[PDB]
């Protein structure tokens, strides 16, 4: 979280990811190291992406609240009769490209918001995104004016 002069103790690269992950993304898009944290790849427009387009689902292995270690490679879902469930792809060989799209600082910059269609969650964006722009996700915020 720091430019500074302290080692650094783990670094994720391009030769890392799965080869099937890569093989998986749309034209749009394409895996590069991150600009909001430079020792991880992040995700990265290719093209002109409109408002409102949908990517996913976001995939990953079912696991109860009490096994998962992190709050950045997982979602949580609701299902009946088994119950709250997160949906882990901090092991990037049980999610898909989804995984490495990096997460807005408070919202900052934020340009992809998600959404649970059938039991899974879609990222859609949030406002037009240039070619050369980092995808960054975060939560859904409270939009209605007070006026």
């Amino acid at each position: 979280n720091q430019n500074t002069t302290e080692p650094v103790a783990a670094t994720e690269t391009l030769a890392e990811v799965p080869e099937h992950v890569l093989r998986g993304l749309p034209e749009e898009v394409r895996l590069f190291p991150s600009a909001v944290d430079k020792t991880r790849i992040g995700v990265w427009a290719t093209k002109p992406i409109l408002k409102g387009k949908k990517f996913g689902p976001f995939v990953g292995d079912k696991k109860k609240r009490s096994q998962v270690k992190n709050n950045v490679y997982m979602w949580e879902v609701y299902y009946p009769n088994l119950g709250w469930m997160c949906i882990d792809a901090t092991d990037p060989e049980k999610g898909n490209w989804l995984r490495y799209v990096n997460w807005a600082c408070s919202g900052e910059e934020q340009n992809l918001f998600p959404l649970e269609i059938n039991r899974a969650i879609y990222y859609k964006t949030l406002k037009p995104i240039a070619p050369g722009e980092e995808l960054l996700v975060w939560y859904n915020g409270e939009d209605n004016p007070e006026i």
